[PDB]
C-alpha cells in the first residue's frame, strides 16, 4: 500500500437509500497527468476556503490521495497505471474527484478514464454547461447557453472492442462477418481494422430514464434525444426509439413527445400536431424531442436557447460537450460527474493539456465547478453556492486565466495561482 | 424507362484521360425530396443565367433529369427509391448534381445518399466552408473561417453494417465475439444492437493522399488529420498513423509533419521541435498536423483561423461540416462534392428540411455553390466566378433567405424565388 487513510476523517456510507455524509468526510482525490498538477491543488484550495467560510470549521473535507497514471507508475512500478487499491478505495469511499489522465493515440493502454467509468458502472456522464457572466467567448450571445448533458457512459464504441488492420484477429472477425453474417459492405476487407459498436435497450433506457427524471425534478422545459439514427439505425436509432417508448410508458401523461406529435399529425394534419404541442407547453408538460446529431451541432450554435436537457450516446456526448463548452469559453469552463446509482467520480471535461503542462497556466474552473457538483452531491449546498457566487464575481470582474484571455484583445491573463487567489479573496 | 437523353446535348468525354466538355454538355440532375423542389430549380436558373451571360449563348447546359427518392417511387413504382437506370446514367455522363434525399430513422431504407457514394466509389466528400462577407452569423468573427473538409466517403460506420437488439443475428455475432474473440466489454450482451466500423489502410490512404494533393496545389498552409484515435485506436488512430506515414513517404521535401516534429522533440527537446516547425513554415512546407475529434470541435470555434484543410473519417466529417457551416450562417451556405477519380456528384451539405418544405423558404445557396464547384470541375471557370461574384454582392447587400435573416435582427427574409431573382440581377 501507498495510500493513507486520513486521521480525522470518516467515510461516507449508504443506509437504507440515503448517502450518509459525516462533517469530516473522507474524499479521495487523484491529481491527474499534465495540468492535473495545477488544477487539483487549486481546486482543493478553493473548496477548503469555501467550506471554512460557510460552516466556520464545523465541517472539513478530509482529502485522501489515490494514484493513477504517471504518478501511479512512478510510485507502484511499470504498468501500474491503475492500482487495484485505487479502485477498491473509490468503491469503499463512494465519491472521488480526479484530474485528467493521459490516453495514448493509436496504441498503448486503454483509457483509464473510461476504465474507471466501466469498472464502477458509472453509466451517467453528467455535464452542465452554462455561461458565467463576462466570460470571453467566440459567440455573439453565449448567455443563451444553459444546458445539461446526460451522456451514456457504459457502452457505445467506447467499449474499446477493436482489432488492428492485418492482424490475425481482424482477419478472423472479417471472415466471420463475410462468411457467416453475410456482410457485403466492407469496402477494403484486406486492410480493414474493425471496431464494434454495442448499444442496448437496457443501457439506453437507464440513461434516458435518469435524464427525464432530472428534467422533471428541476422544472426543465425539454429533453432532446440526439442520435445519428438514420445511418446507425439499430444502435443510435434504437436509442431514440427506446427513449420515446420509455418516456411514454414510464411518464405517461407527464411528458409530450415528438413521437406523439407525429402520430397526431399523421392522422389529423400538421396544425393539429402543432396545437397539441402548444397545449402541452402551456400545461407545464416536459417536452421530449429528438435531433439528428449533425444538425444538432448546427442548432446548438444557431439557437442554443431552444435546448435545455440533452440525452445522448457516449461518442455523441463527448463531441457535444466540447462544442458546447467552446461557446462559453472552452473546456476550461466545463465541469462533469460520472455517476452510477451509488457512486460518483467528479472530473472536468478537459484533458491533460500537454501544450500548457508545467507552465502554471491552466484554468482550474472546470475542476472547481466539478467540486461544486461534488459538494451538491454531499448535501453541502451552501459551500457549493459560495463557490459559484465567487466564480460569477471573479469572471465578471475580468479576472481570468489565459485560455479565456486569448479570446479577447481587451482581457489580460492571470496564472492558475493568480486566478485561484482572485477567487478565494472574494469569499 | 422514365428518363430521356436531351435532344441538343452531347456527353462529356475524355482525351488522354482528361475531361472533355462540349459547349452543350449533358448534365444529369436529381431534384431531391422536400426542399429539393425549391433549391434545384433555383440552382438551374442561376447556373443557366450565368452561363448565358459569360459565354454569350455559345454554351448551354443540357439538363437531364434522373430520379431518386419519393419522385422515383411515384414514377417507377413502390420500393423504387433508386432505379438502376439512375446510377447507370450517372456512370455514363460522369457528372451530376442532386438535391437532398430522405433517409428514415430507426429503420426503413438505407440512405440513398450513401448508396450513390458507395456504388460509384465517390470516396472523397469535399466540402469547402468559407464566410461570405455580410452573412448573419452566431459568431463574433466568422470571417476567420476558411477551410476545406476532405471527408472519407466510402467506409467507417457508414457502411451500414448492423443488426437490431434481440435479433437472431445480433445474438449470433455477440456469441461469436464473446466465445471466439474473447470480448468481455459488452455491458449488456442480452439486449445490445451491434454496429460494425471498418476503417482501412487503403481507404484512409487514398482520401488523405487526395487531401494533401489539394492542399499543395492550392497553396494551403496545413492539413489537419482529425480522429478519435485515443479511444478508437486501430480505426481512427490507424487513420492518423497511416496518414502521417503516407505524407512522409509520398510528399517528402514538401511537407513537415507533427510525427517528424515529435521525433525532433524527443531527441533534442521541444525547443528544437518548435524551431524545426518554424523553419518548415518559413521554407514554404505544408504542415501536417492532427487533432483529437472532440478538441477539434472546440478549436474550430475558439480559433478556426489556425486551420485550413482537414482530412477526416466519414462520421467525423459529417459532424464537422455542420458545426463549421453554422459559423458562417448554417447549412444553407455549405456546398459539397462527392468525387471518385473519374466521376462526380455535386450536392449540398443539407437535408430535406421538413420544417420548411413546401413553403418556398429554403436557402438555395448551398446547392448553387455546389454547382459553382461543378462548373469549375467542367473547366467553365468564368461562369463559376460570375456566380460567386453575384453571391458575394447579394449577401453583402443584405438580400438573404429566412435561415440567415433569423440570425440577426432588422434583416428581412426573402423567399427562395426572391433570392434567386436577386442573385440573377447581378449578372
Ligand atoms: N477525462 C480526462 O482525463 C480526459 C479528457 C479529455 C482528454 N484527455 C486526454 O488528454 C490528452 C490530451 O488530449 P487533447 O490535447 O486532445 O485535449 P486537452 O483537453 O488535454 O487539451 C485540448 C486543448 O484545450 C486546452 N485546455 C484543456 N484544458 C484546459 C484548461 N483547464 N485550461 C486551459 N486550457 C485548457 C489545452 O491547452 C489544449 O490546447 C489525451 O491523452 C486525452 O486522452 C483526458
Ligand atoms: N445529402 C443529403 O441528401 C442529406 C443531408 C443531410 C440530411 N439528409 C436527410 O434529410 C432529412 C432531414 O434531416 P434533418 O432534419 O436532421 O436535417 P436537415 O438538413 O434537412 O434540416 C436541419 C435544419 O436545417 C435547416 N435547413 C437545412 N437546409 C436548409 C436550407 N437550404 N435553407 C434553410 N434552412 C435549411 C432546416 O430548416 C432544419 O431546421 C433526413 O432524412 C436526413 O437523412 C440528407
Amino acid at each position: 500500500t501507498h495510500i493513507q487513510k486520513p486521521a480525522t476523517g470518516s467515510p461516507l456510507t449508504l443506509l437504507n437509500g440515503v448517502l450518509q455524509v459525516p462533517d469530516q468526510p473522507i474524499i479521495p482525490f487523484i491529481e491527474g497527468d499534465g495540468i492535473g498538477c495545477d488544477v487539483t491543488p487549486a481546486m482543493r484550495s478553493v473548496v477548503d476556503a469555501a467550506v471554512a467560510k460557510v460552516y466556520g470549521g464545523q465541517r472539513q473535507i478530509a482529502w485522501m490521495e489515490l494514484f493513477a497514471g504517471q504518478k501511479a507508475v512512478q510510485l507502484y512500478g511499470e504498468g501500474q497505471y491503475l492500482p487495484d487499491e485505487t479502485m477498491a478505495a473509490i468503491r469503499e469511499y463512494k465519491v472521488a474527484i480526479k484530474g485528467p489522465l493521459e490516453t495514448p493515440v493509436g496504441g498503448g493502454i486503454r483509457s483509464l478514464n473510461v476504465a474507471m467509468r466501466q469498472d464502477l458502472d458509472l453509466y451517467v456522464c453528467l455535464r452542465p454547461v452554462r455561461y458565467f457572466e463576462g466570460t470571453p467567448s467566440p459567440m455573439r450571445h453565449p448567455e443563451k447557453v444553459d444546458m445539461v448533458i446526460f451522456r451514456e457512459n457504459s457502452e457505445d464504441i467506447y467499449a474499446g472492442i477493436e482489432w488492428p488492420a492485418g492482424s490475425p484477429e481482424a482477419e478472423k472477425i472479417i471472415r466471420f462477418l463475410r462468411e457467416e453474417m453475410g456482410v457485403t459492405k466492407i469496402r477494403f476487407p484486406d486492410s480493414s481494422a474493425i471496431g464494434i459498436k454495442p448499444v442496448s435497450t437496457e443501457g439506453s433506457e437507464r440513461l434516458i430514464r435518469r435524464t427525464i427524471q432530472y428534467a422533471l425534478e428541476h422544472g426543465k422545459p425539454s429533453v432532446s434525444l440526439v442520435h445519428k439514427g438514420n445511418i446507425m439505425k439499430f444502435t443510435e436509432g434504437g436509442f431514440r426509439d427506446w427513449g420515446y417508448a420509455l418516456a411514454e410508458r414510464e411518464f405517461a401523461g407527464r411528458v409530450f413527445t415528438w413521437r406523439q406529435k407525429a402520430a397526431i399529425s399523421k392522422a389529423e394534419g400538421k396544425a393539429a400536431g402543432q396545437k397539441a404541442e402548444q397545449q402541452a407547453i402551456a400545461d407545464g408538460k416536459l417536452i421530449i424531442k429528438d435531433v439528428i446529431a449533425d444538425n444538432f451541432l448546427q442548432q446548438i450554435l444557431l439557437r442554443p436557447e431552444d435546448y435545455s436537457v440533452v440525452a445522448t450516446l457516449n461518442l455523441n456526448g463527448d463531441y457535444v460537450s466540447d462544442a458546447l463548452a467552446a461557446e462559453v469559453g472552452g473546456i476550461g469552463m466545463a465541469p462533469g460527474a460520472n455517476l452510477s446509482d451509488t457512486h460518483a467520480i467528479f472530473e472536468a471535461t478537459h484533458g491533460t493539456a500537454p501544450d500548457i503542462a508545467g507552465q502554471g497556466k491552466a484554468n482550474p474552473s472546470s475542476l472547481i465547478l466539478s467540486a461544486v457538483m461534488m459538494l451538491e452531491h454531499l448535501g453541502w449546498g451552501e459551500a457549493a453556492q459560495a463557490i459559484v457566487a465567487a466564480m460569477n464575481a471573479t469572471i465578471a470582474a475580468g479576472e481570468v486565466t489565459g485560455d479565456l484571455a486569448a479570446l479577447r484583445g481587451d482581457v489580460p491573463a492571470l496564472s492558475t495561482t493568480e486566478f485561484t487567489a482572485a477567487l478565494i479573496r472574494r469569499f
